[PDB]
């Protein structure tokens, strides 16, 4: 399948080069896989998820997405038009509050729900689950997130905007799971990302459109918009057999475009996520 005029991230993973514009993908499409995206929820209601996407928890009095950042998130992995696995299903869990803050008690409390909500829901092609969010170095949040890969869900993190080493940075640093950096359109290191050994690879997130609330659209940078692309091409990988959800990561990193990006310093993967797709 062939999608023109899409965004630049999308075209940059289904290609081998910096500069085009057309979206080249499998057309199983995700389909009887599920994303989870543990976020500030997912407005479910917006067209561009064509009934795909579902609320199926909240620590807060709504479940609704009053903040745009998870919608954002999940429209990257799942969306029609800014998706990268279009026919997946999207299940939201809201443990950031509509400021995006939230409490790690709460995340741990989520990433345990997700381990086990797998088993309520029909993924017959695989899980996968979507961290766009962290904070300070913490050993629970790490074994959380170690947890959530074990149970047989494919974890991908963001790892952070601090332009520093994310070994200092929670998940983003707990080995098991993938961990994420951000790209530009010019295949440039994004100024803000975090760096370091504990990266796993990297994915579009400088000016990245996608879906946003009140059924609008924004482009909007951060490691957090470079995880979904990383999330939805697992679960798009896992529908096509290729690969699994406890060994995503590594093939991810196996198949990527090597040494192609700049700024990339000593000792941090040179890798950019590419679904190696030929029409
Ligand atoms: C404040 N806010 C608004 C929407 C979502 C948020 C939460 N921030 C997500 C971005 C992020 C901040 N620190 C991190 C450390 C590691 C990985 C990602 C991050």
């Amino acid at each position: 399948a062939a999608q023109t005029n899409a965004p630049w991230g999308l075209a940059r993973i289904s290609s081998t080069s910096p500069g085009t514009s057309t979206y080249y993908y499998d057309e199983s499409a995700g389909q009887g896989s599920c994303v989870y995206v543990i976020d500030t929820g997912i407005e479910a209601s917006h067209p561009e998820f064509e009934g795909r996407a579902q609320m199926v928890k909240t620590y807060y009095y709504s479940s609704r997405d009053g903040n745009g950042h998870g919608t954002h998130c999940a429209g990257t992995v799942g969306s029609r038009t800014y998706g990268v696995a279009k026919k997946t299903q999207l299940f939201g869990v809201k443990v950031l509050d509509d400021n995006g803050s939230g409490q790690y008690s709460t995340i741990i409390a989520g990433m345990d729900f997700v381990a086990s909500d797998k088993n309520n829901r029909n993924c017959p092609k695989g899980v996968v689950a979507s961290l766009s969010l962290g904070g300070g170095y913490s050993s629970s949040v790490n074994s959380a997130a170690a947890r959530l890969q074990s149970s047989g869900v494919m974890v991908a993190v963001a790892a952070g905007n601090n332009n520093a080493d994310a070994r200092n940075y929670s998940p983003a640093s707990e080995p098991s799971v993938c961990t994420v950096g951000a790209s530009d359109r010019y295949d440039r290191r994004s100024s803000f990302s975090n760096y370091g050994s504990v990266l796993d690879i990297f994915g579009p997130g400088t000016d990245i459109l996608s879906t946003w609330i009140g059924g609008s659209t924004r482009s909007i940078s951060g490691t957090s918009m470079a995880t979904p692309h990383v999330a939805g091409l697992a679960a798009y990988l896992m529908t096509l057999g290729k690969t699994t959800a406890a060994s995503a990561c590594r093939y991810i990193a196996d198949t990527a475009n090597k040494g192609d990006l700049s700024n990339i310093p000593f000792g941090t993967v040179n890798l950019l996520a590419y679904n190696n797709y030929q029409a």
